[PDB]
């Protein structure tokens, strides 16, 4: 390597093959002046932005253009110049034929020199034949010349024994030229006389002549092959300005252009290819005393000696070069810096290394000299030719034993960050919205609003109101009063009136929109109303008509709805009026609205109609209001939550208005609530910490954008600053994603390294004594062009895949296990060691894998020490130190890695565990917590052969029982604790997602709470208290609890996410069907009989003492019931607008519901064909289009559609059709559909221009999954449905 | 001119046992002046397309087409999990290797399509830069496939060539996850390369094979190990003896010739 | 493009733009066809034929 | 609410986070003067009926323009406008550049 600014690549590379010599003829000479298409004597050279041709490069002849441009009289468009410059070469061409008849003189010798002053003289009209009779060589091209007193000086003079010849131009600017940055550079040698040549036939002349001749210019010389014959270039002092901003003197030009076509030549060096010279540097002779030891002129020798020896410009060199590249090359040629080679220029001759490539010393009789102790201990190999990268790359630092001082790291930061700066936000979350409901359970205990949660005090304190705010600014999602209604209202009508058996939402009703509003989006309503006429939405058929009233209304009426006014009864009232508090003193107010509101529906709502009314903070007050002055008059409740941005923002929707009930609230409802409130309060809690939405990072936030930045970087040799910092900045970040970038910037090359700050990597920071220095090389190496990008703190857009939020739930986990001092044992830990990031950096640990890490050794400050080998294999751990042990995500495919049962390697676990001084386990293991269900493309389970199968990797793992594991924990530790860990609620573990800049789908999480259903955590208190299970753990059925060692006066407390199940203290107020305590004092045992009416896990905990202190026992899992379903069909069907019944034998814990996948996507079927009754009986109305699709029945009762249930209704595609009765037909679907009769096509369903044949009739409402769709009743015959 | 031809070997218990020190030695002249001369022109006048592609499908054909005795299916199946060790992002402007999409979108036949292939490498685009020589964060893949480049500028250097190879193997196999594969191109084989694959690889693996897609007139292989990470007796065999010797003394002969060739470009006096 | 044939009686065609998979069709986890990229359904009893276009 | 002629909404609203200042760096001036296409050193405004630009706000720097118009010689299109500016403010760049290496003084 690195000289100055200019960094050098670590490898060298010179061509080996020069090109032999020919000797200019007659016939070349003429050919050239014909000029034809493919051989011209010059080259086009084009702007490359605007790609316009601005200059001409000139060849042989041509070189001869040396007076003032306006004697030439060019055109200025080049596809005029070549015409031009054709014809008058043409005239020429014939009157050298004249004097040499290409009969006799085609293979003589042609002197180049006379021949380029002979077109250069016609060219400009000055005499030329006198120039002829030299046209042809007597027996030195010099000889001949240096008597002669024809023609003019202005070619070329003599000088004794020496020759001047004047240099011609070798780029002839067209007009177009501008000095555009895109402009190729010209070198001055596009102006009069930019050099003069000095020939002779022997150096000892050319040298001694300059004893007498003013050399201050600078001498350049071409020692390997003399274009013309042995010869020094003097400089003129005219200049090239091209380049900005600095000016260029001929001999510094001459200097730079060759030097670079070598720096050039040098990589695409190929052994057999062969070039022209194969040193293409001109060597400074002459005049050096002239030049300071600071000038571009001495520096420009270094960097040419450089290239002569081989060495390679670390940076990339374009094919055509530009000024402002040429602008930016000189200016790192003059940046700080000093010369790192062992090479420096030398007047008296051409120094090549005794370890270079080239080869011209070889190749030529004088001028180079190889210097025996002179070498660069450099490896020989070319350049790989890279093509420019459009976006910034990944980076994977890899350390060295090498340290450096925290503080100087932070400093060389700070000293090189590009912050502070605005960038992009990026989006928080993403993907469709998920809904939570729950409904009237007349076997649910009964609850009273005074029991029901609260709304949090602080829900109105200032950050409160900031994190629901950003949370609401980067969630990505569509119009949201849209995705809302549609929700709610698909749900709505799904409710089922027992008095009917049928929906209290039935299709063609009165409908009333409160609360309607115009939107920016210039609707002038809201957007859920066209396609819900429409028939757009399934599951829920078109009202008769729908008004709007609201303040904000547009195709309505504007009134306030709090209210009496003039308006009739609806038989559906839907109200998005919005209620508005500014503090908490206010809920007052709120509250009050709800009342009033709720009231103005009942009074619009016609009897056994239905009302939604939307609650924006739900308080103690309205719940007993509704309680006391609503739930006693309507038939059933269900409240629903479209969960869009984080808020307490509720649905309550009343069915059956104005009929005397015993309706109350309940304990699902209880349940409901309670999580509908963590759930806000957990979220908050980690939104609160982000930064503003389109703050300025100035460093300060815990999660923010490091970046730095290096002009002229240099690696290879004295770096450290730059080391530093990059290592720095990996202090910083550590463990997250890196990218690097290569680019120029007003005139210097820069690296840009940019990553993201996170609470986690401050925590492996804080971990460290001394700051671990990267190796360079992997960047070092690096010789190309990597564009750079805009900074965004949320990267990515999908939002994380369901196997990362999975990894995210389990290292929660640890990070919340273990304190400060905790001793760790991590078996299984990656290299990358993310673990570091989540325990306390005062707590040691030992990391155990066979894989070697990627981590520093001396650099910590607490112990933290890596081991290389099997975790389960024998005797180790004696000797290993430890508190808590974690295995996540390894045990399953360690086993799977040895051919062995998940038993088989935990019983083995186990047993090494067994000889540790560990008093807690915690272990990610392959074990169902409920009943066996794949999840179709991520989990796929074998229940014959224990397996489980993520075809997202295609790899295979064993499993087992619960017993079992249990089991051979007990048999190991008899005190041991097992409880397993309950996550698929708790949103808690999302912070480790947030906080680190990673954007979340709700889908995504979905997957991976059932994943962890299958893979959950097992933790285990080896002295703890045993409690033991007796019962079937099963919904719906008894089970029962035996605990030893307390008290009579001592409590027990059963949580269910975070929501208190029971607790002994009064089995009678339980949200729980049944509960018993009993207590066996010789014994000292306690038993607990009980019954659960939904699935998952609970969790136990004790309070002893009169103070009551809180000791936590396991939890047990309660399996969901069967998940079998059978269809008995009758012998004969019923085509009749009564419908077959269908005998459906299934448990009644779960809801049905039947749906049909169309064009991939879930379609709820239309509540008018299919009805569900009492034993289960479905009634369905046979279509023809049956025929032509498949329905199938999922589990709705749940958060998640047919995941237990999802069974097909085969028998109803292949029922048979009726040649002789009145059949239901309707089209399959949204394509043109032939319907034909004996194979006559009758007509095209879906069609543009269909017309109703006579015989046929329309279904008053129809049946097809899309009321869109009508359903028509064809006459008896041999019906099929062709789709087109 | 024409496509490529492809010579290869595998491992056949019946085939008599040899030693790496029987095994044929890199000519000791492989670096000669004339000998790279020689390399050189037949590479440029030799007229083909990508080279790394056809390459790299042809390898990928034949590692897919072994079966494993302890299931009488295929040790590469479809869908598994891939890391391309050494990916390169080449002037054509397709910043990653030509093969990849093709084999993904399953336009290579007898070659299903992965779940997902990463990059890694000095020269990538669409991956990671790291040193494939040491230790880095990654998982385990089923199927590592390497055309990381070793390079050397004299005979002497060839210690460090052979160097390389011995930690790019030893990468790989730490990368590999256990039944899985890996592939790694060697540029120059040599009897301390064979000594080491024969020492502390072929052991723990369950089968191996040679490739050689022949395009341009030099020594490179394609070293295959299959079903890793699991004790076996495996060892060099005769087919590996006679197949060397065969592909030295192409080399060998094809050299001598080329050396005696024009300049690619050279004029003719 | 493949027109799949039940007793006479076009059902689709095979690698047609616009390609609706029939809903009493499935699809084979791993594909059979020589080609990765074509895909191997799972149809229901009949007597079939296929037309090439 | 109401005062005189304007009538005002019955509810108050106010921000409540203010922007941490940036200092100028001259890497950041060089940029302006390069006015690439993204981030242009001024904006144009629109005549919301025939929607033709018909002025254009200006920002740093060209926060300097207080001689006569009839000195600075704009011409009166703004796509015209845009080359003329952009190549004054090149020229100018570079004069800096020259006494202020971009090695040296970026920060």
């Amino acid at each position: 390597a690195n000289v100055w600014g200019v960094r050098l690549a670590d490898s060298l590379s010179s061509p080996t093959i020069e090109t032999r010599t020919r000797q200019y003829t007659l016939h070349d000479l003429c050919s050239d002046l014909d000029a034809n298409p493919g051989r011209e004597p010059w080259k086009p050279l084009r702007n490359q932005r605007t790609n316009n041709i601005v200059a001409v490069q000139l060849f042989r002849p041509l070189q001869g253009l040396v007076l003032d441009t306006q004697l030439y009289g060019f055109p200025g468009a080049f596809d005029d110049w070549e015409r031009f410059m054709r014809e008058k070469l043409r005239v020429l061409k014939y009157e050298v034929l004249r004097i040499y008849p290409i009969s006799n003189y085609s293979n003589e010798h042609v002197n180049v020199f006379v021949a380029n002053a002979l077109v250069g003289a016609f060219l400009s009209n000055q005499a030329f034949y006198d120039l002829l009779p030299l046209l042809i060589i007597n027996d030195t091209m010099i000889g001949d010349l240096l008597g002669t007193g024809a023609s003019l000086s202005q070619f070329f003079q003599s000088h004794g024994d020496v020759l001047e010849v004047a240099a011609g131009r070798k780029y002839l600017q067209m007009e177009n030229y501008s000095n555009d940055d895109d402009d190729p550079p010209l070198f001055a040698k596009d102006l009069s006389d930019y050099a003069k040549a000095f020939y002779s036939d022997t150096y000892e002349v050319l040298d001694r002549f300059f004893w007498t001749h003013d050399s201050s210019a600078g001498v350049l010389v071409h020692y390997d092959k003399p274009t013309n014959g042995h010869h020094y270039l003097l400089g003129t002092l005219t200049q090239m300005v091209s380049a900005p901003p600095y000016i260029i003197n001929a001999t510094d030009a001459m200097l730079l252009e060759s030097c670079l076509e070598q720096f050039s030549a040098n990589v695409r060096a190929r052994p057999a290819q062969p070039v022209t010279r194969l040193d293409q540097c001109y060597h400074l002779r002459w005049g050096a005393q002239y030049v300071g030891e600071d000038s571009l002129t001495y520096r420009l020798g270094v960097l040419s000696l450089l290239a002569t020896n081989g060495y390679q410009l670390a940076r990339p060199i374009p094919r055509q070069l530009t000024n402002r590249w040429l602008s930016s090359f000189v200016s790192q040629i003059m940046s700080d810096g000093v010369n790192e080679t062992p090479l420096w220029p030398q007047e008296r001759y051409v120094q090549i290394a005794y370890d270079s490539p080239s080869v011209v010393d070889g190749a030529t009789q004088y001028g180079y000299v190889r210097k025996n102790q002179l070498r660069l201990g450099m490896r020989i190999s070319a350049l790989q030719s890279l093509s420019d990268t459009p976006s910034p790359v990944q980076w994977l630092p890899q350390y060295t034993i090498d340290q450096a001082a925290m503080d100087e790291g932070d400093l060389m930061v700070s000293r090189l960050t590009q912050l502070p700066l605005r960038p992009d936000y990026g989006n928080i979350w993403v993907g469709d919205a998920l809904s939570y409901y729950v409904d009237y359970n007349r076997s649910h205990r009964v609850v009273l609003s005074s029991e029901l949660p609260q709304l949090p005090d602080t829900y109105f304190d200032g950050d409160e109101q900031y994190g629901r705010s950003l949370f609401s600014l980067a969630r990505k999602i569509g119009d949201r009063s849209l995705v809302k209604d549609t929700a709610v209202l698909k749900h709505a009508y799904q409710a089922i009136d027992p008095n009917t058996g049928k929906e209290y939402l039935r299709s063609r009703q009165s409908v009333a929109y409160f609360g309607a509003s115009a939107g920016h989006s210039g609707a002038d309503q809201p957007l859920v109303i066209e396609p819900w006429i429409q028939g757009k939405i399934s599951g829920v058929p078109p009202p008769s008509s729908v008004r709007q009233f609201g303040y904000d209304v547009a195709r309505g009426a504007i009134v306030d709805l709090a209210r009496p006014f003039p308006s009739g009864d609806y038989q559906f009232v839907y109200s998005d009026v919005d209620q508005v508090v500014d503090g908490h003193d206010d809920l007052s107010i709120s509250s009050g609205l709800v009342e009033s509101l709720l009231s103005s529906c009942m009074h619009a709502t016609a009897p056994g109609g239905s009302f939604v009314v939307k609650i924006n903070f739900p308080t103690r007050p309205v719940w007993h209001y509704i309680e006391q002055k609503i739930l006693p008059n309507i038939t059933s409740y269900m409240l629903i939550k479209p969960f869009v941005t984080n808020n307490v923002e509720l649905f309550f929707v009343a069915f059956g208005v104005h009929q005397h009930s015993s309706l109350t609230w309940t304990s699902g409802v209880y349940f409901f609530l309670v999580d509908h409130f963590y759930r806000y309060e957990t979220l908050s809690t980690i939104s609160r910490q982000l930064p503003s939405f389109g703050y300025v990072d100035d460093g300060s936030s815990v999660t923010g954008i490091e970046t730095i930045s290096i002009e002229n970087p240099g690696f290879s040799n004295m770096t450290q600053a730059a080391r530093i910092g990059i290592s720095g900045l990996c202090a910083n970040v550590g463990n997250a994603r890196k990218s690097i970038a290569i680019y120029e910037s007003h005139g210097a090359r820069v690296l840009t390294i940019t990553s993201r700050r996170s609470p986690a990597s401050a925590r492996r920071k804080s971990r460290l004594r001394y700051l671990p220095l990267i190796d360079p090389r992997s960047l070092e190496v690096q010789a190309r062009t990597i564009l750079p990008a805009d900074p965004v703190l949320f990267e990515n857009v999908s939002g994380a895949s369901p196997h990362v939020c999975l990894t995210m739930m389990y290292n929660f986990e640890v990070s919340s296990a273990v304190y400060d001092g905790d001793v760790v044992l991590d078996l299984g830990t990656g290299p990358e060691a993310k673990i570091l990031e989540l325990i306390p950096a005062t707590s040691p640990v030992t990391c155990v894998d066979i894989r070697p890490t990627a981590q520093p050794s001396g650099c910590w400050n607490v112990r933290t020490t890596f081991l290389e080998l099997d975790y389960l294999s024998d005797g180790w751990i004696t000797g290993v130190r430890g508190d808590i042990v974690t295995c996540m995500l390894s045990l399953g495919a360690a086993a799977a890695g040895k051919s062995m049962t998940f038993d088989a390697a935990f019983q083995q676990l186990i047993k090494v565990l067994s000889k540790s001084t560990a008093n807690v386990v915690l272990v990610q293991v392959n074990c169902p917590t409920d009943v066996v269900r794949s999840i179709k493309g991520y989990l796929e389970i074998d229940s014959t052969n224990k397996r489980y199968r993520f075809p997202k990797f295609g790899r295979d793992e064993p499993y087992s029982d619960m017993d079992a594991l249990e089991k051979i924990c007990r048999t190991a530790w008899p005190n041991c604790s097992i409880t397993w860990v309950p996550l698929s609620y708790d949103l808690r573990w999302t912070r480790l997602a947030l906080l680190e800049s990673t954007t979340l789908s709700s889908a995504s999480i979905r997957i991976a709470e059932l994943m962890y259903k299958y893979m959950p955590i097992m933790r285990i208190d080896i002295h703890g208290l045993p409690m033991e299970k007796r019962g079937n753990f099963i919904v719906g059925q008894n089970c029962s609890l035996v605990i030893p060692g307390f008290n009579a006066q001592d409590v027990f407390n059963c949580y269910f996410n975070s929501a208190l199940a029971f607790s002994t203290e009064d089995v009678n107020a339980a949200m729980i069907p049944q509960v018993s305590a009993q207590f066996d004092a010789t014994k000292g045992e306690w038993t607990l009989d009980m019954v659960f009416s939904d699935a998952g896990i609970y969790t136990m905990q004790a309070l002893v003492g009169s103070n009551a202190n809180p000791v936590s026992l396991g939890s047990f899992v309660v399996d969901s019931p069967d998940v079998d379903i059978t269809d008995a069909w009758p012998a004969q069907l019923d085509f009749t607008i009564a419908g077959t019944d269908v005998d459906i034998t299934v448990n009644p814990y779960y809801r049905l519901m039947t749906f049909v996948r169309i064009d991939g996507q879930w379609q709820i079927a239309n509540p008018d064909k299919f009805q569900f009754f009492s034993t289960l009986v479905m009634n369905v109305k046979l279509d023809i289009a049956d025929k032509y699709l498949l329905y199938y029945i999922r589990d709705v009762q749940s958060r998640d559609v047919g995941f237990y249930i999802q069974h097909p209704l085969q028998l109803l595609n292949t029922i048979t059709l009726p040649t002789n009765e009145d059949l239901f037909l309707s089209a399959p679907d949204m394509r043109e559909w032939a319907v034909k009769e004996s194979g006559n096509t009758i007509c095209i369903l879906n069609s543009q221009g269909f017309v109703l044949p006579q015989d046929w009739d329309v279904l008053t409402d129809t049946i097809s999954w899309s009321p869109s769709i009508p359903t028509y009743i064809v006459p008896p015959g041999d019906y099929t449905l062709t789709p087109l």
